[PDB]
Order: C-alpha cells, then sequence, then structure tokens
C-alpha cells in the first residue's frame, strides 16, 4: 500500500484494522503464570498461529519515555521524553510541547488513515495525542468525551460502564471495553491502546488478582482476534519486587547520603517519576554544584551497597540513547531489588499498603513481543519496534 | 560461656538450643507472597520479636558451595568446594567433589562436639549429608535414607517410627517435610545444644512464588518454625541461593549452549564446557543453571573468547579465572579459565545434543547467577551489634554471638 516514513523508518499502511497494545508493566511471568494457572486460553495456544518474542525496553524503564518510544519508534535521544521531568528550574515534560518527534500515529491519520487512541490514563493521552487527527481519548475522563475534541461521543453509554476510579483494575478494563467497541463501529485503520500498572505495582505474578486480570485481558484478545484484526502485544517495562522477604521496601535515600558525604545543598537528587510506588523506582539522576568532583561521586555512590551502576551523562546517554541535555551529570541504577528515593522527609511511606513492587532500572527491561500473525524477516529487538514488524514483517 | 574459633572466627557456645535452618532456593519473594496470602502466620508476625534481615550467598549461586560455607563461616576460597565437580588440567580428568576428602577446612560443627556439645545435622538428600559430617560426633542423617538409620554411624534409632512417616520419595516436598519433622523428633527429644536443618529446592524449581502449591509448602514450614519457637529454640534461617524463571513469556528456556557456540567459533575440542550445578554425567534440565566455567586450549586466545562470549545475547559477564576468584572469593585450582555468567533470566548447557529436556514438564527455574545471589536471614530473636555486608555464611556467628 502507502509508504510513509517515520523518524526515518518507512511504515506500510495497514490494509486490516491494527491493534497495538501496550500492556503497563508486563513482566513476563505475569502471562507464563496465568497459562499455567489456566487463565489465558487464548495466549496459551497463540504460539499455533502467532509469534511470541523478548526484547528490550527503554532505560529508565519508565511508562512516559517507553510509550513514547513505542509511537514514535525511536528513543529519547529522539523524542526527547526520557522521564516526567529534568531539570534547568525543575520543570515537567507534560507537554507535547517538550515533544521532539512526530509519532506515527500522527503521519498515520495525516495518510488518511482512521486512527485510534485509548489510554487508562489521562496525561498520557495528552503526549501521546500530539498533532493527531483521530480518535483519542482517556479511560480516566471518559466522562467528558466530545466528537470535537475526542472523535468520539457517549461511549459510556456504548462501553456500558461508569467512569473507572484510577486506582482500580477497572480504569484497564475500560481501555479494553473502549477499543472493542470502536473496532466492532468505526473499525480504525490503527488503533493504540494503553493501560496502567497499577495491578502488577500490587499483586506478584502468579496470585489470583493477577491472574483474573490478565485472564481478562486474554478474553479482550480472543474477541479482537476473533474480529479478524491484526493484534499486537508489548509492554513499557517489566515489573520487580524492591522488598525484603517480610515486604519492607530496600531504599536509599540519595539526597540523605549525598549531602552527608557532601553536605546539603551540594547535589541534586532527581526522581524522574511521580498510589503505586511512593516515587519509587531503581533510576535516578543526579546534578552537582561545581563544588562537588564528579569522580569522587561516581567512586563514593557506587560503593554503595544497592546500586547497580554509576553512569555519567556521556556514558549513559551514549549506551541508553537519552538527550543529553535533559539528563542530570550522573545515571544512578538501582539494583534488582533496590529503590532509589531523593530524601527521607520528602517521601511518603505511610501510603504503601501492600509491599512495593517497582521499575525505572535494567532488571525491569526485558519484556514481550506478542502477534496473532506469523511473521517474517526477523534478523535486538525493542519495544518500539512493535509498530514495524507490526506493518512490515507480516507473513 | 565457652568460646570456640574456626576458620579464624570465634564463636560462643549455644546457652539454648539453637537450630540453623538452610531453605533451599528461598528466594525471598516466597516468603513474602506466603505471609500476604495468609499462609505464614509464624513468620508474619515474627517482625515484633524477631529480626529479618538480607544478604548475599555466594557465587555460583549453587547447593553444595553454600552449604559448605554456612558451616564453615567461610568462603569457597577456604572449604575448596566450589561446585559439583572440576576438571583436573593434571589428570586430564573430570574430579567429583563429592567427598569430604575435597574439603580444606574444618566445619563450625565438628568443633562444636569437639567442645561437648551434642550437634545434629539432617539433610534432605543424603549426598550432602557426607560433606556436611566431615569429623563429626553426633547426629547425623538425611531424610532420603531415613531407613539405614543406625546408631553408631547416625546417633539415632527407628526415625520413621518417631516421625510417623514413611521414607518419602526425593522428588517430593515430603522429602523436606521429614526433615523438619525429624528436626522436631531430636529437639524434643535429643535437645542438642546445636542443629542444622537442610532442605531441597524441588518445590521453588517447580512453583514461582505466590503459587498455591508455593505457599503451601511455605505453610507447612511456618508450621514447624513455630513449633521449634514455641519449644524455646533459637531459631535461624536462611537459604543456599535465590530462584528465578528461565523463561519467556509462554514459558519456553532461555538457554545458551556454550559448547555449540565455542565449537562453532573455535572448531571442537578447543573448548571444554563445565556445569558444575550438578555432577558431570546429569544431562538433564537438572543440569543448567546460570553460572558455567570453561577451559580453554592453549591455542585459543584468551582476550578473544573472552570479547566472543561476552558478545552473546544472555551472557551477563565473562570473567577470567583470576577475577572470578577474587571477586566471588573461590579456589583458583578448581575453576576454569573462563567464567560465565548468564543474565537474570537465561541459563547456560553445553550442547544440544547432549541435553535431554524431555523431563521439563513445567517452565524452567533456575539459580546459579549474580541474579540469585539476594537471600533472607531470619531470627526469632532481636539481634545486636550489628556493624556492611551480610553474607548467608554469617548466620552462624548472628545466631551464637548477636543474640540481644
Ligand atoms: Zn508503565
Ligand atoms: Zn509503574
Ligand atoms: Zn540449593
Ligand atoms: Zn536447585
Amino acid at each position: 500500500t502507502n509508504l510513509i516514513s517515520v523518524n526515518s523508518r518507512s511504515y506500510r499502511l495497514s490494509s486490516a484494522p491494527t491493534i497495538v497494545i501496550c500492556v503497563d508493566g508486563c513482566e513476563q511471568e505475569y502471562i507464563n503464570q496465568a497459562i499455567q494457572a489456566g487463565q489465558a486460553p487464548f495466549l496459551a495456544e497463540l504460539t499455533g498461529f502467532g509469534t511470541v518474542l523478548t526484547g528490550d525496553c527503554v532505560v529508565p524503564s519508565f511508562t512516559n519515555p517507553n510509550n513514547l518510544s513505542i509511537v514514535t519508534g525511536a528513543p529519547p535521544s529522539v523524542h526527547g521524553i526520557c522521564g516526567n521531568f529534568f531539570f534547568d528550574e525543575e520543570v515537567l515534560m507534560n507537554d507535547a510541547k517538550y515533544l521532539r518527534a512526530p509519532t506515527i500515529l500522527a503521519e498515520m491519520a495525516k495518510a488518511g488513515q482512521l486512527v485510534a487512541v485509548v489510554t487508562a490514563k489521562d496525561k498520557l493521552r495528552n503526549l501521546l495525542g500530539h498533532q493527531l487527527k483521530g480518535i483519542c481519548f482517556s479511560a480516566e475522563k471518559a466522562d467528558q468525551v466530545n466528537l470535537e475534541e475526542h472523535g468520539v461521543e457517549n461511549i459510556l453509554a456504548r462501553v456500558g460502564m461508569p467512569v473507572p476510579s484510577v486506582y482500580s483494575a477497572d480504569l484497564s478494563e475500560f481501555v479494553f471495553a473502549a477499543g472493542l467497541s470502536l473496532l466492532t463501529n468505526e473499525r480504525p485503520d490503527f488503533m493504540y491502546l494503553s493501560t496502567t500498572d497499577y495491578v502488577q505495582h500490587k499483586h506478584a505474578p502468579g496470585t489470583p488478582e493477577a491472574n483474573a486480570f490478565y485472564a481478562m485481558m486474554d478474553s479482550y484478545f480472543k474477541r479482537y482476534h476473533e474480529q479478524g484484526a491484526i493484534v499486537a502485544i508489548t509492554a513499557d517495562h517489566g515489573m520487580n519486587a524492591k522488598t525484603d522477604a517480610i515486604g519492607r521496601p530496600n531504599i536509599l535515600f540519595l539526597q540523605d547520603l549525598l549531602d552527608a558525604q557532601y553536605g546539603a545543598q551540594r547535589t541534586r537528587v532527581l526522581l524522574p517519576i511521580t498510589v503505586h510506588h511512593g516515587a519509587l523506582g531503581s533510576y535516578a539522576t543526579v546534578y552537582l554544584r561545581d563544588a562537588v568532583p564528579q569522580r569522587d561521586a561516581i567512586d563514593f555512590l557506587a560503593g554503595i551497597a544497592g546500586v547497580e551502576a554509576v553512569l555519567t551523562r556521556s556514558q549513559a546517554c551514549q549506551r541508553f540513547e537519552l538527550p543529553e541535555d535533559r539528563i542530570g551529570d550522573l545515571v544512578v541504577l538501582g539494583e534488582r531489588l533496590t529503590v532509589l528515593g531523593s530524601a527521607a522527609d520528602k517521601h511518603d511511606l505511610s501510603g504503601l499498603t501492600v509491599p512495593l513492587r517497582s521499575h525505572g532500572g535494567v532488571s525491569e527491561q526485558k519484556v514481550p513481543l506478542i502477534f496473532n500473525r506469523k511473521l517474517v524477516g526477523l534478523d535486538r529487538l525493542r519495544n518500539f519496534d512493535i509498530i514495524d514488524l507490526a506493518l512490515n514483517h507480516l507473513a
């Protein structure tokens, strides 16, 4: 068909309705466990006609950076969204204003395709819908969709569900339910769906709660498939326990530690995230005031138990492909079971109602890539290559 | 209060029966999930009176090397057992470390007995019991052969009758349950000063944390932990290594065939791949772990092999003997020219041709690498004098000397 070029990648416009799903916080085990548990029959047999792969997401393994990467088919060094915020002013990249590249989404639309985007959280929806002319809304604000703004109307009635609670599993279901109704009505050419990792943050793979959620998604996949759509599924990042044997969190307050070593006001620990984790992840940035010597800082931090790696700006930028201008002097990586906080005084841990499970580091990098089709031309796979494979590598 | 010193460590003899338990493959998450699920009420309330900590086991995160360090309070560099076997480039043969004849240090257990202490050791597997019973005068037997138990050798008689159970199958949870049960008998009867209990990771290789079956097994242990505690014993719990999934989203295994790989790069026989996770002869899935060692022929340029291997997706790290020894504290004479570590979700095999994966009913769960290094340290008592990097092999020190 018609071929569009976006961010230096060429894409062949879909002939059949294509659905790219981003399963927030999808550590592979979730899937393996549900199947074993017999709670995902569809995925269980998908191997008969499908393709299951494993790819690497973007580091820092956070939702925004990853989602943006998926829809642009590029890394943060291209789209420029490497976290929820940066420094210089503690500015927030919550606006497309911060977007430095186009989405594949907007291009398909410009080429005349009917593109749809559905996300659980409204905030994402903003970033993703940049320059998009089509259907675009969140489950979070389903109640207020209008034709002009969102390309749709009365989705609540259509879906047969009330506005869900942000801190509910219902938020994600809504996403799937909405995607079904659009498929069977409007029949978009391309649809992008994105959930929240609310469940994954609260439950580990293999638990009733987790299995149940997966059982729900599996049903939707089945139905999408039954509709003749092409279904492509991935995740933005993985997920892990960040606790001891009894559920107590393994935290390292970098700000506190740094302040003690070099004296307060001398360093600036930034946590590119913001209840799921109480802003606790395995990745952080550090800004050094002239007073402190990078060499020293590295040695110091690196020797702290729980730190996985200390990278300089250049190191990180090149290794992870990030924008040098929106990253600190140092990049700190947390170990498998460790999260990094700023200062103790600045965190509300009393909100943690269950043992902490988070992401951000390298141990939440492995993510799945699943198709309900067979593929061709397979040569280091990234989660943001999903669209590529879905539009160009079909057998 | 008697003081002894072993392997350069001082230890105060127990005043109360102390029981040190090694829960094989006890990834921390198993405890967390069992508690969250209502299946571990005793452990669930232990914080209020006990102590929960985290340590690093020895890498390779294997069963024998670890258990051995626990009982000697030292690394393999000291006791010598750094795997199931090794390769002697003097004899050009495969050397099986299945005999206490390979031990380079004394066990703390043996010493406590020398000092007049009544010391019991109960393992699930009999093979372990042999290494552990080195120079030990006390009670020592395995559930696996709780059959052939005589007074002269084991220090006990008719344990089956005592426990009220039959001899359990190796490939089962009962195997481990027996251990506990037998430990309860001894405690209530012989009441040893010191006891060491060691299970098998059968269940953990099969079920993930939070699974009905995982939780069940955990609920069983909790029950004994409580009984021991109600008897007044000091209960200290750790693990030999954690456990992880070694598959993809659908449960297919992540396997690297290092022999195959190397052979294709260097040709047949220029390298030798050893998987010390078990005895050299085993070819089943039981032989796949996230650590392997490699012997290079003189012809093969070491740096090159490092680069080659280091470049294969799924290999976390490749280290030379020297680096490996220093870093993990291993005996240089019993490891290969190279040490290969695999990523979190990856295992290392030798040659496809060799392995028999027919036995893998369920998706692969294994260990041996840095991703299975974190382990718990649990005590039913408050502790004091805590000074850097806790090891599982510091358990005895803590349990004997750090009691509050
Ligand atoms: Zn996410
Ligand atoms: Zn999250
Ligand atoms: Zn073990
Ligand atoms: Zn094992």
